[PDB]
């Protein structure tokens, strides 16, 4: 029993965290095999960040301008290249602690663990979700650039995020490990406002199923809804549209609890309408949306309570 | 910016997790140097749990009855002993991944990271606090016994918890690494329950300071209170008594924000008597009490390990 916001064990990632320095700028890098992946803005000054020409800033650099530090051992850069907004620094030594890894681009709603790092040194590990507006509600201070997001299913580390910046609203923007930004964001100091955020409906539903598995049934009702009628109500509370793909993805949880997806949809409709009335669902007074259907099956028991 | 429930990087602990098997029972063990620490109930059957004489059950065991597995390598047990409710299995090989460590007994209100494991394999990591009633609100399934709680103090892993059982309310009970249970619990299948829990007042205040640091000031007011008047209000709302030691521990946060401790108490008193009035503090509709003053300073300053 119990339901916690659970992050993957960070050990496989900690062993990849290095410090990258280009002049006055110091951030984090991910050392996998003989390559160090880091944000390309490491080559910029604060003046450069307004309208940077990365190709022009990078052409003025040599391998020895990049200082890479893996703990108290300096790595020697033998090559450099840029792939979108990520700087790939070829080093003279392959990371002996390189785990089995893949680079995955995740979709909004998908969750991951973040190993927050400062000066190539892991500070903490937390869970978060890729918001529908493509930002993440992270916990990051200056020097956290290059900290990564990942999932570890079946002993393999799937890198999905590299932190690049903090937007004016306190939320964070970053890229996949191939340098492609999530969302309409750029690595420039310009008017980039996070678009209006919405609640991840499939996740809230998954968490309601987690609550049923853990014994909470107070929010359930005798009603059902059509998928279309649920959407018309949900969009009014700034909830993401629930699609047929989400209904299918919730199938196993629906079969485990005996509560059909559109019956759990009626519960969410009522919950949005009435609020909690002084009650909590899995220790929360809010409808939690940073647990995916996959996370619920991962964490929760196979036997319903 | 951002404030997440953050656990310590689990890597130093992951390298110590092994699988312990005694007959039909399989749980987790902590392998530090040449000793594997695990719950002593590993030697018991389900009929034994009703009334176990651990010394008598253990005297009937030999070293080879204990199967220890560190990944896909079997460790050979060369000795065994008991220290309170922990089984210390002397093994032939010392853990090469043994980090700098101490065994610390924590007090209620203190938080720690839990590396949940199944079959000696780390599954996830989360942050939790030792409740004033000495239970932990963990997330554990069958097979999680032997999972550990820890904090990192610079380079030193301070082991503070080993998981032993789940109480009828879904909350968890365990011991320090010397086998001494936290709370009035015994390691036996008998009627046991969690005493009425209280809210960790110093931790709620610390999280209000975190909210102020992160830009939330709606709950602040022009008022102050005496420590004694605040304690009358705290006793009414099932909050732990706030002491002069807690007031001193909150000093740095008080100086950083400019909000005196008794000034933040007057904000807490207003939230307890009136509620939040439809608002949230750091994305929560409840007053969060699982962040210590040190956790707030560590996450808002970026300490590394
Ligand atoms: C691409 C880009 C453009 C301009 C400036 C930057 C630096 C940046 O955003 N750094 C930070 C990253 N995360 C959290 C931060 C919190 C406080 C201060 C700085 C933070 C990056
Ligand atoms: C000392 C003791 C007495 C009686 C029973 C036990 C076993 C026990 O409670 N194990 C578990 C621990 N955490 C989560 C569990 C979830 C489901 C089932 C079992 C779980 C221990
Ligand atoms: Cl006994």
């Amino acid at each position: 029993s119990g339901f916690r916001k659970m992050a993957f064990p960070s050990g496989k990632v900690e062993g990849c965290m290095v410090q990258v320095t280009c002049g006055t700028t110091t951030l984090n890098g991910l050392w996998l095999d003989d390559v160090v992946y880091c944000p390309r803005h490491v080559i910029c000054t604060s003046e450069d960040m307004l309208n940077p020409n990365y190709e022009d800033l990078l052409i003025r650099k040599s391998n020895h301008n990049f200082l890479v530090q893996a703990g108290n051992v300096q790595l020697r850069v033998i090559g450099h290249s840029m792939q979108n907004c990520v700087l790939k620094l070829k080093v003279d030594t392959a990371n002996p602690k390189t785990p089995k890894y893949k680079f995955v681009r995740i979709q909004p709603g998908q969750t991951f663990s973040v190993l927050a790092c400062y000066n190539g040194s892991p500070s903490g590990v937390y869970q978060c979700a890729m918001r529908p507006n493509f930002t993440i509600k992270g916990s990051f201070l200056n020097g956290s650039c290059g900290s990564v997001g990942f999932n570890i299913d079946y002993d393999c580390v799937s890198f999905c995020y590299m932190h690049h910046m903090e937007l004016p609203t306190g939320v964070h923007a970053g890229t996949d490990l191939e340098g492609n930004f999530y969302g309409p964001f750029v690595d420039r100091q310009t008017a980039q406002a996070a678009g209006t955020d919405t609640t991840i409906t499939v996740n809230v539903l998954a968490w309601l199923y987690a609550a049923v598995i853990n014994g909470d049934r107070w929010f359930l009702n005798r009603f059902t809804t059509t998928l279309n009628d649920f959407n018309l109500v949900a969009m009014k509370y700034n909830y993401e549209p629930l699609t047929q793909d989400h209904v299918d993805i919730l199938g196993p949880l629906s079969a485990q609890t005996g509560i059909a997806v559109l019956d759990m949809c009626a519960s969410l409709k009522e919950l949005l309408q009435n609020g909690m009335n002084g009650r909590t669902i899995l220790g929360s007074a809010l409808l939690e949306d940073e647990f995916t259907p996959f996370d619920v099956v991962r964490q929760c028991s196979g036997v319903t309570f």
